[PDB]
């Protein structure tokens, strides 16, 4: 504490704190009325000593302070968000006080003073608590602030330390058992399922077996995400020792002070006088702490010393009645708690693996209820009703495991079974239900939602921990519904094939050269083949021994049954839940990603994916299985502009640049972008590009119609009706970029070998490529691609700090077409100088590649006559001429396969017909085909019937999941 008024000019935001630890350490105080003010030492906050108040009923002291309190304006003006000036103090009970004490603000106040305003402080408790009210927005209707002792008890005692005058975020002042605050986070309230189980030996045995398999899980290795593990039981004992702990005889303990990491908000740290800093500095961060209080308990379980074993309960058991003297207890806000589940998630699991110590202790009960207590802030998940936010990505992750722990720790038998039994329901429903509009959770086309999009980096976590509390509770009366299993199932299959081993480039969220990867999520795809109702599933162990390098020589032992690890998926997958999809030839994946109304192309953050704007610009990003930056997508020096396959304005980084500071997600114009499949091996993205009507540095008039027709070992690209504001002025498409390193040095041209850098030429129709990661392009039609081997500047992402690197690149130049530009070019995955001969010849022999039948903004038809297929991308309803399809009256993509016998015709729309708010519904789709057919089979659920000449063709599309009928013909 100083001289000057609490929130001075000087410095406003530097609280004043009195923690006694200064001299004349009570000039600022007045007994009189009826007390006496000593100062202790047993007992403290901050510093080592604290004030013990002995008093009478209704007798008084004074804390003699002036007071410049600011306006909420005045507080957020000087902290740059939304604050309130607040006074706080902590007070100890040693018995409970069957009152209140009054704390009252005032002029110059003595006890026959009635003067201003002051709040209440209900003090039926023993222990620490803590006490936070808002000057301006807490009190019931200065430079005296007056406590008054209860006028209806006989006498008493309180101790009470660091008084505190501060500014504070304005939504974290709470109310509780203690104060009543402006603010309250309501308690839980626990659904409960009928009918209920009984307790019965069977039932309370699945409840014990469960603790068990977590416990299991938390002991025997498994490196758990964002759990600092430490094993050494000497480092374990060091720190603790470090906690300066001590049990006092009467009841409590002294030891360092547990504050959380957004606690200390209110002493505002960084503002804080240097005396008051340091002091301030020998707190403990209660996360660090209850990660200690974690890795003891999990020393104890597999301790094989009975004395070292002992020694570990010890001090478990102590940690926990620091903790709750401290006031981490039931109906203690502690001012706030807010993200409780950073500072105590290993708190909750440590109980699962001490919970016979706890009991034995005594302290089930109390731990119980405090944990339920702080869990309030999750009631929304907690409650256990299922709701359209349910299924949240982000509670799989972080929370699922705690709030099972907290169930299994309920003491009585039949609330425990009621529990969990609910969780079970709860769980199987948040893994079942398609979310409505965009929020959280799986969706049918296998793809995982979070921030209102597929998302892999939260969807990846969430899969590993919903199959390991599907796993934990698997042959039990408390298993997982099979409805979620299943539809986890889809997601992690689909995940094992948009992912090789991390996902795209596309699907790398707002950490683009960051992917999430596949190999941090092994372990779910164990957990989950061996929680299959008929376990193992051979798939999803299949795909665990793949993803972990396993042999099938491993499997036996893991699976109890001899299972080949999978190989790598073939064919093609259409995932339009982010307007995506999958080509995979040999060890190849290529991610072609359009994106719409509702999907965003990009999430961009204040400090992320800065230059992320053409994530999604109709790209094909090629991937072999392996590090993507061992093949060459390398941040430093990467052209943002030129995304593989992407057409694009070029420009300065700066221009670039997210208009918006904060947070963009910007989401395309129509509905229609995305692709489809046949026959699960041929596929077709359609890409309209448009951009908004009006957003500073997206050019209104930038446009283009991308397609593309993947199949078997190659991919054909055409683009149609480009165009910007500028002549296509820096108009481009690009064909690849990679970074140069010596396993990466070659590019081959028109059968030469390039080495040189740097290294440009243009090229054009007839001309072909082959990158360092042996992908072959044929330029089919352009006037003028560029390629170039040179030294590039960039910046990255999250700051935009200046990079630097070497790339190998090509792209097509527009420019040479101000209006209407287009390309055509073709793909080959397994090129070598030689196939690449054969290819350009092919194509010199009146195209024998491919044939397109159709290029202008309603629809494009490729036929390609390597494998015999057509795509159609209809992106306007039309009429045509063709030898298969006549009409087709929604914007679709549809695609045939004439074989011997039959005609397969697949059709979809990537519009998942929805909003942010709406559920999706299925779109019917009516394809006039020409000539007469009937089913070549009855499995299969498109309709159809001849009409005249023609047949009509009824096609269900639902969450842009393509159908297909295999038709044979009429005589
Ligand atoms: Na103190």
């Amino acid at each position: 504490a100083t001289s000057n008024p609490a929130f001075d000019p000087k410095n406003l935001m530097q609280s004043e704190i009195y923690h006694f630890a200064q001299n004349n350490p009570l000039a600022d105080f007045s007994s009189d009325k009826n007390s006496i003010l000593t100062l202790s030492d047993k007992r403290s906050i901050m510093g080592n000593q604290s004030l013990l108040w002995k008093w009478k009923g209704g007798s008084s002291f004074t804390l003699h302070k002036k007071l410049i309190v600011p306006t909420d304006k005045e507080a957020s003006k000087a902290w740059g968000r939304s604050s309130t000036p607040v006074f706080s103090f902590w007070l100890y009970n040693e018995k409970p006080i069957d009152g209140y004490l009054t704390i009252d603000f005032g002029e110059k106040l003595i006890s026959t003073s009635e003067a201003q305003a002051g709040f209440k402080v209900k003090l039926d408790f023993t222990g620490w608590r803590a006490v936070g009210v808002s000057l301006n927005n807490d009190l019931e209707n200065v430079d005296s602030i007056r406590f008054k002792a209860p006028s209806n008890v006989s006498q008493g005692e309180i101790y009470i330390d660091r008084i505190m005058f501060s500014v504070d975020d304005a939504r974290y002042q709470w109310s509780d058992y203690q104060v009543k605050t402006r603010l309250s986070e309501p308690e839980i309230q626990f659904h409960n399922v009928k009918p209920q189980l009984p307790v019965t030996p069977e039932n309370l045995a699945a409840i014990d077996l469960i603790r068990q398999r977590l416990i299991n899980e938390f002991v025997g290795g498994e490196k758990e995400t964002n759990l600092a593990l430490e094993e050494n039981i000497s480092k374990l004992k060091s720190d603790f020792d470090a906690l300066n702990i001590h049990t006092l005889a009467n009841g409590g303990t002294q030891g360092r002070h547990l504050i959380t990491d957004k606690q200390i908000i209110i002493y505002q740290p960084e503002n804080l006088n240097s005396q008051d800093k340091q002091l301030f500095d020998n707190y403990v961060i209660l996360g660090n702490y209850t990660t200690l209080m974690f890795n003891i308990s999990r020393a104890y379980v597999l301790e094989k010393d009975p004395t070292q074993k002992a020694q570990l309960k010890q001090m478990y058991l102590l940690m926990t009645k620091h903790l709750l003297d401290q006031g981490f207890v039931k109906g203690s806000a502690l001012v706030t708690t807010h993200h409780w589940g950073y500072s105590s998630r290993w708190w909750y699991i440590s109980t699962l693996l001490m919970s016979d110590a706890l009991k034995e202790a005594n302290l089930q009960t109390q731990v119980y209820d405090s944990l339920l207590w702080y869990s309030r802030e999750f009631k929304s998940s907690f409650d256990m009703k299922v709701s359209a936010d349910s299924s949240d990505l982000d509670y799989f992750n972080t929370l699922s495991r705690q709030h099972l722990a907290l169930l299994l720790l309920e003491p009585d038998d039949q609330k425990r079974i009621n529990l969990v039994n609910t969780f079970s329901h709860y769980i199987t429903g948040a893994l079942t239900q398609v979310p409505p509009g965009g929020k959280d959770g799986l969706r049918p086309d296998g793809t995982a939602w979070r921030h209102e999009g597929n998302y892999p980096g939260y969807s990846f976590p969430a899969f590993k921990n919903a199959s390991q509390l599907i796993y934990l509770l698997r042959d039990t009366p408390f298993s997982v519904g099979e409805s979620g299993w299943n539809n986890l199932k889809k997601a992690m299959v689909s995940a094992w094939i948009y992912s090789n081993p991390e996902v795209g480039l596309p699907l790398a969220g707002r950490h683009p050269f960051n992917s999430p990867s596949l190999k941090s999520v092994a372990q779910g795809y164990y957990w989950l083949a061996m929680s299959a109702k008929s376990s193992p599933d051979k798939t999803l162990a299949s795909i665990y021994l793949a993803i972990s390098d396993k042999t099938q020589n491993e499997s036996t032992a893991i699976f109890g049954e001899t299972i080949t690890p999978a190989s790598l998926p073939q064919g093609f997958y259409a995932f339009n839940g982010g307007a995506f999809g999958i080509h995979r030839w040999q060890d190849k994946m290529v991610t072609l990603k359009a994106y719409n109304t509702n999907v965003w192309s990009s999430e961009i953050y204040n400090k992320d994916n800065r230059y992320g704007r053409y994530q999604s610009h109709g790209v094909a990003q090629i991937v072999s299985n392996g590090s993507q930056l061992s093949q060459g997508y390398q941040q430093e020096g990467w052209d943002w502009n030129r995304m593989e396959g992407a057409t694009t304005i070029h420009l300065p980084l700066k221009d670039l640049d997210s208009p918006k500071p904060h947070t963009l997600m910007q989401r395309g114009e129509r509905g229609f972008s995305g692709t489809s499949s046949l026959e699960g091996q041929y596929g077709m993205m359609a890409f309209n590009l448009i951009y908004p009507a009006n957003l500073e540095r997206f050019d209104p008039n930038f446009t283009a119609k991308k397609s593309v027709l993947a199949a078997d070992n190659h991919l054909i690209f055409i683009g149609s009706n480009i165009n910007s504001s500028d002549k296509n002025k820096n108009v481009e498409t690009t064909l690849f970029q990679h970074a140069i390193t010596p396993t990466l040095n070659t590019l081959w041209i028109n059968g030469q070998k390039i080495e040189n850098m740097p290294y440009q030429t243009t090229l054009q129709q007839g001309d072909w490529l082959i990158d360092s990661n042996g992908n072959g392009y044929l330029i089919t039609q352009a006037e003028k691609v560029n390629v170039s081997r040179q030294h590039q500047v960039s910046a990255e992402n999250k700051n935009r700090q200046p990079t630097e690197g070497n790339f190998s690149s090509a792209w097509i130049d527009h420019s040479t077409r101000p209006k209407d530009a287009s390309y055509e070019y073709m793909v080959f995955l397994d090129a070598t100088p030689e196939k690449m001969g054969e290819m350009a010849q092919k194509f010199r022999e009146n195209n024998g590649l491919y044939q397109v039948l159709r290029k202008d903004k309603d629809v494009h038809i490729i036929l390609d006559k390597l494998s015999n297929v057509t795509g159609y991308a209809f992106y306007q309803p039309a009429s045509i001429e063709d030898k298969w399809i006549k009409k087709v009256n929604k914007p679709a993509i549809v695609m045939t396969h004439r074989q011997k016998d039959t005609l397969i015709v697949s059709a979809v729309t990537p519009d998942l017909n929805m909003t942010r708010q709406k559920a999706a519904t299925p779109v019917t789709i009516n394809v006039t085909i020409n000539g007469k057919w009937q089913s070549a089979d009855k499995n299969s659920e498109v309709k159809y019937q001849v009409s005249g000449d023609n047949t009509e063709l009824t096609f269900t599309s639902y969450f842009g999941i393509p159908q297909e009928i295999k038709l044979s013909p009429l005589p």
